[PDB]
């Protein structure tokens, strides 16, 4: 059991990814707590993961409750050993830069960068308490490689990598380990950009399609877990090489069929 | 030269890095505008750069300051061709991640983070508006390497980077290039008064070149990304840092031993 | 049982992290195919490894020997699924850019980079054939961070990390992954000067050097189907080496002084 | 002007970022020695640089070759203070992994790699004994991406990215910068022989400024970081590409998509 009795929070926990990943984290012996915003069925969540798994609600805007949903762990637990910070909002008015509102940005790295780094600042001696732990960062592809729109939401992803560094390093000494996930695209009811936008991304991927949900899971629970102990301070792409080929490949490709 | 009659925005104009930009893009040929906080020496800038440089205030947390700028330069210029976002807030209690407070976070990513936002939203239309022009954002060396300081102004560094990627992609095919400057430890009023002797010395030593940064080393690399022999650069985040991450860490060290 | 049913092959399964890779993958299910150069003890590690692991030479060097290796583990187990692309040259004669002898660069080019291509060259139409697979590629983290010694070593990892983009990308739409693991400092009997490993513990995080089995554990997840959404790309496993300002250790104890 | 006095070595100097880097440094007040294979038009390059550019052979496989390139210029010159080590060898059979041949890589890495550690290896001592000086290093987007042709020749400038950082930290403290170039696709004579049109087309379209570079654009960014401006850029690999690799891959299409959607 590659997590075995270790307890997790997984923020976002509702969503495509939070919830299979709850799910893998629980399956590889893990007592997980489920958290995300009060609006949503944490309940039936955590009823479907199963495996002792409880739930708490929390706001990352709000520091007495992202403060709360750790406090919580402890009462239940006595004791927090790994984080997946996978909750993110994403605004749908995030485009261009020239149309970028001071709400819109403000909203956007309050939850992520700000609440990241609050989900950090009191799971860290936690996880010092415990002997030490991992925290698993979700990032994003589109930190790397820009595209008409998610300004906002890309450059908070960008604000998360480089506090992953800060954590493993400031903290690498009392036993935390801190990595971050860059996902491509993923397949998630918060997809279904239309159709064939999704297709002209698919197309881009070197599977030729895009990712599940259990596929970035199973890179959390990997990074989450002893065996990757000498991993620290990382930022890695579950992308199917997005970024890894020469864009206008497969036109490219369609060319050289051709002529 | 290599600015002749570019119009030239430099933000954080009095600070060690700003006011010497300030000279090397004026003695390039550009009309500078010298913007900085009201409590700073404005006047005295922009006489000490001379060329006919010209200076206005700047408060990067206030939207309408921002649009002010802007607009003070068309008024007087007619047009605008560079934009250095210089400015960046930087607090002395911005220590380690279980020590921020959203104070701390908040009043650095107004500054720097959204700031910057700010200015690239309002310069944008102008560039466009001249045919074609250049945004030098200043990034730093921090946001790729962590110490046990200076993480909200990590974070913010990085996430001034994609937003340079988010310019640099959404206004190419307008004739706009968006590059970064990634400095190393470079030799500042800030600087002397931030950290003591012996740990600059310490830096020093794992530069290549032996020696910490002077500001118009940064200034020069400025000036060639501002300037049209940089065409066919953009998107990318370039480091004057004598290679400080370009080596092993303990290099120094190893060398003693060997000697 | 991460690996059930993978055929796998690892090159310098005699080395330190060749053979305890070799213990993990096993470990997980998968029939191991060790290759090492032929004055190596490939029995007794074979033998070590137990759980049906085989042996069979390889010098890199040989295209006709490379070929003999994949046909090896073609008539043995009728398929190959996993390539641990591990043997490397490190010459000592390896050390500053002006003293380097063109025959340290092209013995340590024509082993690594030359040799992990012919490797690649053919286990991928194999790959191929099995319905897909997977390729790790043993990189360094001196490809990204220069000292005064191991020169050729360095640049023919860089060579490595673009050999794997190359053939994550030509052979992705066959089905077949390929990443590269960059590693940190790890103790093994290659390594085994002091002084200077005791310094480069203190700059990676966990404060000290790396087990091998540490890098068998990476090598393992990527080469299984829990990594099927990962390819192209170079991991470091170095205990965040490069992830932090040089300098750390030195500045922490000056702030333990003042 | 900004290599005013400066003696710089240009290897490949006959091949279009070559021949317009060697007239963009000597512009810059440079005293510039083109080099290149003996059956390239040396003679033919020099004069058309004009400035009082010399010329002589190197072949990069060479060693007794570089060398004597190096020899030569202390020669006439007395010193050495900026190298541009340019010339690469690229091969049509170089396509595929699976299909690539033993002679096709060896070839590329010879000249390529080996040739480029063999310059520096001869040079760096040169630009220690004048006090100081700067490599450049030419390098190509696709060690970062990968494609379906040139794996040899995209796995050598990967190593030369390497070197460029090895030679960097080893000599910093003698006063030696290392630097490389990353180019994105520029209009050269051997595209013109090397990839078809709609092919060019396709990667245009990828380039932000939406086109192919200039040679000049790539000679700019080596005569900056060749000069004293760039003294406290040092180990780095800078792209001049047009942000090819800062986009998301299929921008173009998404856009052709969206604005009918």
């Amino acid at each position: 059991a590659e997590l075995e009795n270790k307890v997790a929070i997984i923020t976002g926990a509702c969503g495509g990814i939070g919830l299979e990943t709850s799910r893998v984290l629980a399956r590889a012996g893990a007592r997980v707590v489920l958290a995300d915003l009060p609006e949503t069925d944490l309940a039936g969540a955590a009823a479907s993961v199963g495996r002792g798994a409880v739930h708490h609600v929390v706001d990352l805007t709000n520091e007495v409750s992202v403060r709360a949903l750790i406090d919580f762990t402890i009462d239940t637990f006595g004791r927090l050993d790994i984080v997946d910070n996978n909750a993110a909002h994403s605004d749908p008015a995030d485009m261009l830069v020239t149309q970028m509102t001071v709400d819109v940005w403000d909203d956007t790295f309050t939850v992520n960068a700000r609440g990241t780094m609050l989900m950090c600042k009191y799971a860290i001696p936690r996880l010092i308490s415990a002997g030490g732990g991992a925290i698993v960062n979700i990032s994003s592809a589109t930190a790397h490689a820009a595209y008409d729109m998610s300004t906002a939401y890309a450059c908070t992803k960008a604000a998360i990598e480089t506090l992953t560094r800060y954590v493993a390093t400031q903290y690498g000494r009392h036993g935390v380990r801190c990595n971050a996930i860059a996902p491509g695209l993923v397949r998630t009811p918060r997809l279904e950009l239309p159709q064939p936008i999704v297709d002209i991304f698919a197309t881009h991927h070197l599977a030729g399609r895009i990712g599940e949900p259990h596929e970035i899971a199973e890179l959390v629970c990997f990074l989450a877990s002893d065996r990757a102990a000498f991993i620290t301070g990382q930022v890695i792409a579950a992308d199917s090489g997005l970024l890894a080929h020469l864009p206008g490949l497969p036109q490219i490709r369609a060319s050289v069929a051709e002529l």
